[PDB]
């Protein structure tokens, strides 16, 4: 209790945060909601945006995934999730706010269809190489020998990645083409904290399929 989180099952913008706070320990109160008759917590805690996730601590409410990231690195500081460095934690925030030409690129291949889903593919491959090449490198996580916020923010490109790629019968991370990347994905999706914390595949496969 004392944190409450507003949540939607099958966006990985909720699964973030779970993650973060099975990370940090910290128990919750885990509240779904029906997007088409939200609640009045919910558009009583996000006026501005009326959307989930929202973290409320204390009665006090943190929307907004990234905030609520960084929120939850700040108020449970034990198992950083961000490095001390001011440079390796701007690089971090570098690639995380790279997540939002990350995010349109998986749009555009979510919505795509004929030529324009060939292309989004190709784009999308494109933005994921420059993630694979300049920001993961080398390394086992984004964070180097274990998970950091930037882990948590490209998360999705496993599991929820995957949904998409089977409804529209194109595969965009491949081993043969974005080996490391694909590597980094599939360890991730291995965790415990990132599979006891994601929805079955099925379920997940059903409800990208049905919103398409
Ligand atoms: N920028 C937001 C995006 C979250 C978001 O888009 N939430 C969607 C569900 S995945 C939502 O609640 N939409 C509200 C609606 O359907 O009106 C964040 O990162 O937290």
């Amino acid at each position: 209790a004392e944190v409450k989180l507003y949540g939607f099952w099958p966006s990985p913008f909720s699964h973030r945060i779970i993650w973060a706070l099975k990370l940090k320990g910290v128990e919750y109160e885990y509240i779904e909601e029906d997007l088409s008759n939200k609640s009045e917590s919910l558009l009583k805690y996000n006026p501005v945006y009326k959307k989930t996730p929202v973290l409320v601590h204390g009665d006090k409410p943190i929307a907004e995934s990234l905030v609520i990231l960084e929120y939850i690195e700040e108020t449970w500081p034990e198992n950083p999730l961000l490095p001390k460095d001011p440079y390796e934690r701007a690089m971090a925030r570098f690639w995380i706010q790279y997540g939002v030409d990350t995010v349109a690129a998986l749009r555009a291949f979510y919505l795509g269809s004929g030529e324009e889903l060939e292309k989004a593919a190709k784009e999308l491959s494109e933005c994921l190489k420059i993630l694979e090449e300049q920001g993961l490198g080398d390394k086992k996580f984004f964070g180097g020998e274990s998970m950091n916020l930037v882990d948590i923010s490209y998360g999705a490109l496993g599991y929820w990645l995957a949904a998409v790629e089977e409804a529209k019968g194109v595969t965009v991370l491949k081993p043969s083409t974005l080996p490391r990347l694909h590597a980094w994905a599939k360890n991730l999706d291995e965790l415990p904290v990132v599979k006891e914390n994601i929805p079955a595949s099925d379920k997940m496969l059903a409800y990208v399929t049905a919103a398409m």
